[PDB]
């Protein structure tokens, strides 16, 4: 098996939730090739600003299970300034849906080596493998 944390934002999270699809750009197709049916996905939305200008901190919004082998589909379901379609995809199904702030978990997450500059572990990543302990920690807090 394999646990993963997928990095997106709130607008794309809504699409993910509606279409039961996790997609990535070509540059990250390599990572997706390792994904298998049954793998677990922790959905993460990065820090953003609402229209009003208010700060929306990062947080985990759900957990899904992969149900398909990776495939390619250029359908325009997502939304980038650019025109990326995130054609490299795997079908998924929801295990649990609930939101919890991410920051408070940083100290307890094993994959985050540098607590100071944790962004480092997210930088230029679409998704990354999570150690089992980390997954369980999140699973519990999201029950």
């Amino acid at each position: 098996m394999t646990y993963w944390i997928c990095i997106t934002n709130r607008e794309n999270w809504e699409v993910i939730k509606r279409h039961n699809v996790w997609g990535v750009p070509k540059k990250h197709k390599n990572t997706l090739s390792r994904v298998k049916p049954g793998d677990k996905l922790v959905i993460y939305v990065r820090q953003e600003k609402d229209k009003e200008g208010n700060l929306l901190e990062p947080k985990i919004v759900g957990i899904y299970e992969v149900t398909s082998e990776p495939y390619v589909d250029f359908s325009r379901i997502f939304k980038p300034g650019g025109k990326e379609t995130y054609p490299y995809r795997v079908k998924i199904k929801p295990i649990k849906i609930g939101e919890i702030n991410f920051k408070p978990l940083i100290n307890d997450l094993k994959f985050i080596k540098n607590k100071k500059r944790w962004s480092m572990h997210f930088f230029g990543k679409a998704m990354r493998e999570l150690p089992e302990e980390d997954y369980k920690l999140i699973e519990k807090l999201l029950l």
